């Protein structure tokens, strides 16, 4: 036998960071979950049992505080690229590091139509991540994303002109509810080393926020009868305003509800134009993948 | 032997019903999870398994949807009594019925700051929940609640005073952070049935706003070194802002975070004044409760 | 205002003990959550955010540990005594003490058909659990429990007879899919105090054993047309073979399992007497409780 | 822009069915939740709103019920073949499909020493699952698993000689607790069709069972200083016991049980040659990770 492929190191990682201002007495708070996975010369230690080029996971926690006490956790795709670049640089032997953080939501409260300074809500299960993959020699490749977005929209969705054969029974419609999750991920081009990466700090933030924001307008707005066409629409504004994106991908599993006929009780209508009681579907449901590039 | 109690009902009904505006065209959303679980003279169905005596749970889930299709279901608290009053109404056996729901959060997008007619999103896991007990010659008991508010202030909080004695090791604090999940309950006097229900229905959703409210505000504000001094003075509030509330109950789980003591490396200082890194601790957690009535 | 009930304590305290024969070198480890909410007059922590009258939350946790230390943790109901017994004990303004305790599944493995001397494997997901309230001048009250039990038999179940209105779909069947989680818990008499409740130590383990074994005896030789009567045979024997326990208590939440009609395609027969595909559902689910006692 | 890649299908898609022996009266029951990805021609559907070229989620649905109906549904390599070949077959512009099949444990209850008829028992949240891709003219892929395989031995465990340096604070040791939950794949060599997955259909149960002795056996027995080294040895086993398969790959995550340092009560002794009382952490973990695969030497 041989070893094909070989990574390590720690996950669910979580790391808290204050941010104290001592004029205006404000504080901002950073919460996250980091995992590191190192590659490199580390073979023997599967075929040997060879301990001395491990180097502990315990140690790769310790680093990711220390870390985070000596840098700026933000934004994430910064602080990621610190931390992976730290370990290619300190050990001989590593020679790639796969670091994946997810970012929870502290939103800062508004007490009194007010910004309090120091007061948090999570005011969503909503996640910022972002997965930094760097090799030594290749530069630094990062990949940002949300998910954990979750939209309804009550009308102005349709699905109609759809493939039908002996298999189908599905009923063509041109009113009906589309509610999803979703999963944006946006890969970043290539990276040279850290120096590039920080230069271009103030496009993370600006990126998110436009992705996020097109998101929700397309989807709202978007009188559609194809979830791809929608989606399709979506990578191409984003693809559209930063040009130092490479391609956009989207995830969005479709949540089912169907409609409830009580025509049996007493003539109840809740059917096409008088449906207004609908059962949600926790499953199955629709999965519809999309990975856009540049011409 | 012999049937000390029973109970029995279908549980987990995902329900969503839309309530359109022809003339705005604006449209509004409402989602929740029902339980419903009934009491009466069916010790028979155990004990001699005779099942004339049994109303199908499947039926039970039919009458939960033509109920939402026939009234309002909100507020909450008045869909639950309509709901739990119907199975006393219609059965000759049935003497109670205890009804559970939970409201989820479909919140308006706004799209260029301009509220969208008909899409939504789900800005918190924070639900809004009622338990409503119909009992034939009782009125009906009126739970109301929100939990799954999770919150955090990065200062403001202390600890010291506490009992010391050989089975202690913490340390007193005049600075630490402070967040937990927020569960709170508010029990109204008893209603002598559907009418008077109907009557007060403008002061459930005006009361859980006030709940909400005094929650946050008091939490974000008070400077205690008790987590009971400040969970305490947002019950006070709320019985004195609404009279036909008999008692409120909290629940606050306390997330703790722990300080990282880094001098071993280099002695770097992340303690104390210096406490920039912490790190958040899954289990365990304080668990503090507390039921407020009237002098 | 008035507090008019108040606990607190730690909550999600994961515990792991091994225990090592010195005859035979074979090692039996021990793993288990408590939770342990104390009562008392503490009503001025809360009214006057006096905090001496406190035993922190993290001497609790401490006092876990050290009693699991100094103790034998097994089985469940004795651990809960004896921690519940302490706190009542060694304070004098605590006057109850609440503890529960699930236990975890260490099975041990058997290797080449033979009892593996210390490695082990978490079998099943259930759990047994142990509720234990010490008030001072009140004795020892104990409520044991198994739960996360799934069970299913695909025949021998059957639904008929059930009431019939204007609310009514569902079919009568002499033949369906019976599958649902299993609650249990049995109430022992009350116990004057630890020394009682340490001699009737060797009938604890021996209880769980037999409501277990009823349970599931019972669930598949059973061919009834109620769950009910079903369940309530089991409260029966339970309550016959143990004298010391005062009242068995089921809440089985039924997990429905839909037949799917595929005549619509070729004329495909699946329904009835040729039902072999079926369609698992989520929810929602019928949830059926009883409580049986002594006559 | 254009489109790169593109996939969808039904996911969560629950199935039971139910075999009856006539004859003996012995049911057996299987359940499963499937997942069906389908991929082809269908750039349409996204830039110009085409639908006519999408076949709807809801009839994938259908269909793997139909398949499910007819034919059998163990062991799951066969039928996610059955099932991805069907749609590739079926629609000229379908060009690959994508199942993934979870398999959900109903052990058969044993009353009064004998295997009850038509009882059973979730006996245990550990999984067996097959992700199979078949693509047009590339014949089947198929991915066996194992999963949430928990496992525990309070000894015979160690940790030393690890590389030291500034930002390491962990001790050595010789005597540790390893726990983990046990993620196996193995990965088959190509098949060129539904034939030849047909002709190899006692395989999959066979080599389920070898993978899983062998996991449960070098846990319990292996004395090692790295859970690399353990699970190096748990791939090389199985590779050597089944030549159909190409390369077998370990996922585990080691959960920690501390260590709690009692002496500040009383001078308790609860660490080392004394420890008896462990605090199991939730997070974080360790995890190792590994490929193994067919050495060049001969
Ligand atoms: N087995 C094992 N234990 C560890 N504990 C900390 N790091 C490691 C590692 O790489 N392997
Ligand atoms: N066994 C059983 N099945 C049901 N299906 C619908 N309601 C019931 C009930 O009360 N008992
Ligand atoms: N607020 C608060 N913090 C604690 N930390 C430890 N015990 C306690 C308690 O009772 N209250
Ligand atoms: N939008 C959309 N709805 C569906 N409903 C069933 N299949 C589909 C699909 O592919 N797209």
């Amino acid at each position: 036998s041989a070893v094909k492929a070989a990574r390590y190191g720690k996950d669910n990682v979580r790391v808290y960071k204050v941010h104290k201002d001592e004029k205006t007495g404000v504080q901002t708070v950073y919460e996250m979950t980091v995992c590191v996975l190192l590659e490199g010369e580390i073979e023997t230690s599967y075929t040997k049992a060879d301990n001395s080029v491990i180097v502990a996971t315990d140690s790769i926690k310790n680093t990711i505080y220390i870390t985070a006490k000596q840098n700026p956790v933000t934004p994430p795709e910064l602080f990621g690229s610190i931390l992976g670049t730290h370990f290619i640089e300190k050990y001989n032997h590593i020679h790639a590091a796969h670091v994946n953080i997810v970012c929870h939501r502290w939103t800062r409260m508004d007490i009194d139509g007010k910004p309090h300074p120091h007061s948090f809500i999570r005011d969503s299960e909503e996640k910022r991540n972002v997965q930094v993959d760097v090799v030594e020699g290749k530069g630094i490749d990062i990949k940002s994303s949300l998910s954990g977005l979750t939209v309804l929209k009550s009308t102005n969705s349709q699905f109609w002109g759809f493939l039908r054969d002996e298999y189908t029974t599905l009923k063509e419609t041109w009113d009906r509810i589309l509610s999803t999750d979703v999963d944006a991920t946006w890969q970043w081009k290539n990276f040279s080393g850290l120096q590039e990466v920080r230069s271009h700090v103030p496009k993370f933030d600006a990126t998110w926020a436009t992705a996020r924001e097109v998101t929700l307008k397309t989807f709202a707005e978007d009188n559609s009868a194809s979830v791809q066409a929608t989606m399709y629409k979506m990578a191409e504004q984003i693809l559209a305003r930063q040009q130092l994106i490479e391609t956009v991908e989207y995830s969005l599993p479709n949540k089912h509800y169907f409609e409830i006929d009580l025509s049996w009780h007493k003539g109840l209508q809740n059917t096409g134009k008088n449906a207004e009681v609908f059962a949600p579907q926790s499953d199955p449901n629709g999965l519809i993948k999309c990975t856009v590039g540049r011409s």
